[PDB]
RNA sequence: AGCCAGGAUGUUGGCUUAGAAGCAGCCAUCAUUUAAAGAAAGCGUAAUAGCUCACUGGUCGAGUCGGCCUGCGCGGAAGA
RNA sequence: CGGCCGCAAGGUUAAAACUCAAAUGAAUUGACGGGGGCCCGCACAAGCGGUGGAGCAUGUGGUUUAAUUCGAUGCAACGCGAAGAACCUUACCUGGUCUUGACAUCCACGGAAGUUUUCAGAGAUGAGAAUGUGCCUUCGGGAACCGUGAGACAGGUGCUGCAUGGCUGUCGUCAGCUCGUGUUGUGAAAUGUUGGGUUAAGUCCCGCAACGAGCGCAACCCUUAUCCUUUGUUGCCAGCGGUCCGGCCGGGAACUCAAAGGAGACUGCCAGUGAUAAACUGGAGGAAGGUGGGGAUGACGUCAAGUCAUCAUGGCCCUUACGACCAGGGCUACACACGUGCUACAAUGGCGCAUACAAAGAGAAGCGACCUCGCGAGAGCAAGCGGACCUCAUAAAGUGCGUCGUAGUCCGGAUUGGAGUCUGCAACUCGACUCCAUGAAGUCGGAAUCGCUAGUAAUCGUGGAUCAGAAUGCCACGGUGAAUAC
RNA sequence: CCGCCG
RNA sequence: CGGUGAUUGGCGCAGCCUGGUAGCGCACUUCGUUCGGGACGAAGGGGUCGGAGGUUCGAAUCCUCUAUCACCGACCA
């Protein structure tokens, strides 16, 4: 009820023991602290300002985790006197000393995992199911199944934006709306093809299928935030219109051009009879390409997201499922396991993700 | 108004920081000597440092310096 | 593509790269056909009663959970393993504990073992405190266990039934499946096994490049239906005597019955049909007539079907833990879906009173008369019985009378409150039964679907296994008892 | 009469 | 620009015009059929009518603007 969370935090704590490798850290802190005393490296300021800056950001962790480990020592020496001359009085207040220090530990973790811009997002998921018939099918409704109950018992939001059945059994796709907090921050970790190996239940003969099912996830936006330009300089040009058949070639101009500083937006409106309209719907035109152009960066950003690590050969492929020789699940980048494949299944992929940040915060 | 001095205390404190010291900040934002001095108003320093300012004494030899109401002017004020 | 020809459509002549390791022909065996012939099976038809609607019981899927252990999961999983989960079982979860260990063998050491009582603890455990200290004798010394230490090991309901054995389902109790020798074909193969009849049947007869054989079919086995011989109890009472009229007692061995041993039924006989055949139809007789009824009996194989969780087992893997011990919980959760059942919706019925007729089985920490007490479940005292003797044990539908008079009603009996009984350390999660009270849906069930050919379906009760307690399931038993098959 | 697929 | 006519289930359309009274087909859900899938049956759910404000006891419907959508005209010099 107290124990077990000590013992609990001291394997919690050689997580990030390892996944920080904290003597390089102090090594580097002590080969900083040797040289700036030296009023030379100080001297011209472009590179103590950032020598500063990286002194200080390894400074905070190799404050933090000395200050987390020396708090669970001293609530450890607590716990055990309490274990060993049981003050109900100290055990009183080492309930909201445990509940304080969860509070700065998950928090802690929350600072230095997701350091990332777009952890704050909503994975969008999206399971396809590589190729086959009905077991890459099944393998693809048992990992929604999987990602469902691990978004309800995290508490997220599944709204299932798109759906496709399958013909005989599973789906063929799905496309999920994950609204949570750090919902992307946790789901970077299932990008890439996962891998099943079973016995077919939709066999017959009991050859040992395996499947193969893909998994891409993005970050959501749904930013839809822009108004005007106005802070730059809107060159506009009024001139005669190209045209013949009226009196706009002997008369008057009315054509509109209008030249932007961003991206060298230029529009022509010129067809309405009148000038002043011509500049309203130049507007409009204005908006109606420069929403497209964001669009354009929104899709571009994306599509480098989409193409980040996808050279790989078997390094894409993460997340064996084994089920029928030995049952294991086991991860092909962080190199753990857990043997109770249906606890995984039913949506406990929490260490599974937690060993992804770990490894790639390192 | 000038000119000459002084313009100092426990004192660099609890933090952002290897150190934030009267002036990048948020609190404490005061007790001493006096004729007076703000753990300081400004420049300046990575910060300290320097430099002035408030304020206070000496020469000086009398009117000064701001705010309101008004009269008349000034700039704003470039075309074939 | 180029040439020639053509009004055109196009014809004729005619490549290459690339690509694959085959494409193709004829024949053989199977399988398949919305090809053909013949035949069959509750297959359809002819009927009867259901399931799907309702409420509950049980199992599964999901969902939930700390865990809802594991397995089967078209037919051929889903009242299945489980012939019975409160603790145990239990394999699962949470917490507390142990490590050569709960269970084995070996080594060394100390003590007989054993019995009683207290403290702490949820208990496992640890601390104790007394009694005891048997038979050997090399009587330092052993058989017996206890306790400790060390390690070979032990342990695993951990994995793989797609490494296996054994056991099982299945097509299917369907009538097939093969072989030896011979002959035929270059060969795969074929023939036998096909054909005419016939049969429940590759059953039999006849023919025939086949001749034979084997596993199957049939019979041999159990049971049931009739009779006879023996024996006559704790079973029976036909004839006599008494009877308190109860086979109750003398008696009897008749009969029912009990069991052992035989007989009987084989198309045996008759007639007709049919190849002078097998057989088929009909009749006599007989208790039974054409394998009399029912069972057991499961061919070569099929499904890499099921089970490594009954056991055994090759190989992996854990080994101060995936092993071991305990307490509590869970296996019984509940927006929902399915399977299999029980109870109903009533008048061919409900209730009240009276009254008749069974079979089969179980029983010694067991079945438990009588009598008393209790409305009752039951309780007390307590016979008899290791059982043709005693007990479970009242069969109920049935019949006679009365009443209800078609209403959600004297139908239904779920759900819930209160009071209890018993089992077991213990009935909260979660037992069964009783009493009082309550009185839900339900008024005959959509598409769809199941079983059954005669003592069958339908309905009615009884008993057993498992089991301290805990069947609406399972396995057996008798009562009444059909409709229909053109 | 209608009877597609694996 | 105005003129003119529409926004009803997840989709395509009704209903509006006449003030009370939202349905059709597909699609979805469950059950059935099937070795399974489709097809086919049998049950069941489905929107508070673009937004806002008035008329009235009452508005999806009658007006009023605001948004969106499509058609028509935007002329002569």
């Amino acid at each position: 009820e107290i124990r077990a969370e000590l013992e609990n935090m001291a394997s919690r704590l050689a997580d990030f023991r390892g996944s920080l490798d904290l003597e390089s850290k102090e090594a580097r802190i002590a080969e900083l602290d040797e040289q700036m005393a030296d009023p030379e490296f100080w001297n011209d300021q472009q590179k103590a300002q950032t020598v500063i800056n990286e002194a200080n950001g390894l400074k905070d962790y190799v404050n933090s985790y000395k200050k987390l480990n020396e708090s669970h020592e001293e609530l450890q020496m607590t716990h055990d006197l309490l274990k060993e001359e049981p003050d109900t009085d100290l055990q009183l207040e080492l309930e909201k000393e445990l509940k304080s220090l969860t509070k700065e530990f998950n928090e802690f973790e929350l600072q230095l995992l997701l350091s990332e811009p777009y952890d704050k997002n909503n994975a969008i998921l999206e399971l396809h199911p590589g190729a086959g018939g009905t077991e890459s099918q099944d393998w693809g409704s048992m990992l929604l199944r999987m990602y469902t109950r691990w978004g309800e018992r995290r508490g997220f939001k599944v709204e299932t934006l798109d759906y496709l059945p399958g013909d005989e059994a599973g789906i063929k796709s799905v496309t999920l709306l994950i609204k949570g907090h750090n919902a992307y921050g946790y789901l970077k970790a299932e990008k890439g093809v996962h891998r099943l190996v079973r016995i077919s239940p939709f066999d017959s003969s009991g050859r040992r299928h395996t499947s193969f099912v893909s998994c891409e996830v993005m970050p959501e936006f749904n930013d839809e935030i822009d108004i005007d330009i106005r802070t730059e300089d809107i060159k506009v040009d009024t001139y005669r219109a190209s045209g013949a058949g009226g009196p706009h070639v002997n008369t008057t101009d009315s054509a509109v051009r209008i030249t932007h500083l961003p991206t060298n937006v230029v529009v022509t409106c010129q067809t309405e009879r009148s000038q002043i309209k011509n500049r309203e719907r130049a507007m409009k035109m204005l908006k109606a390409k420069l929403y497209q152009r964001r669009i354009e960066e929104q899709q571009a950003e994306l599509d480098e997201i989409r193409g980040e690590q996808k050279e790989i050969g078997w390094g894409s492929q993460i997340r064996s499922y084994v089920f029928h020789p030995y049952s294991m699940v086991k991860d092909h980048r962080t190199n753990t396991e857990m043997g109770n494949v249906q606890a995984v299944m039913d949506g406990d992929i929490d260490t599974f993700i937690d060993a992804y940040l770990r490894s790639k915060l390192s």
